[PDB]
């Protein structure tokens, strides 16, 4: 089985970084707003996209971890 | 010895993984209080607690490399 | 060919490494400043520097999966 699910966890890792893809490109615009017009609201919503960013990383480091179980029985 | 090694390796990943995910709550609360009532002050603490994030995220990385060493030696 | 190509992986794991070490130092400098004196323009560098930081991680990120096609192979 370990081979199989190797597998699918592959899969689940390239889901969550087209997620953490699309979580940058919402980043990036808004630190390109927040440089035109820089505000109390432009860096709210910058640090909220940030710290977003952050928690989608922690996912995928999740699944590394799962990875790196599934190698080590192998 | 190389599957021993990994073995250990992943007990350090979780170990890293356990303090990541302590300071990602700290972070996410830090930014639920900033939102509520947003100043210099919170901004500061809030970047702060991101800055520490991402070097925790630089430390599990750290480990993973180390985990990618061990496994292309077999 | 999967074990040689599991190598330079490797390498290339530990180049990005070295580039997201290098920007973590600049982040942390920033902070420092940062909450030394805290003005608007500081948070929005310190700000900038974090995108950074998390641009470069995705990359490291984006190396860690061809590993882990790399050895779902073998
Ligand atoms: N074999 C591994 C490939 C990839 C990098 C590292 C941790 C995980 C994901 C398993 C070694
Ligand atoms: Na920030």
């Amino acid at each position: 089985d370990a081979q199989d699910k190797l597998k699918y966890l592959v899969k689940q890792l390239e889901r969550a970084l087209r997620e953490l893809k699309k979580s940058l490109d919402e980043l990036e615009r808004s630190l390109e707003e927040l440089e035109k017009n820089p505000s109390e609201d432009a860096l709210v919503e910058n640090n909220r996209l940030n710290v977003e960013n952050n928690k989608i990383i922690v996912e995928v480091l999740r699944i590394i971890l799962e990875l790196a179980k599934a190698s080590a029985k192998l």
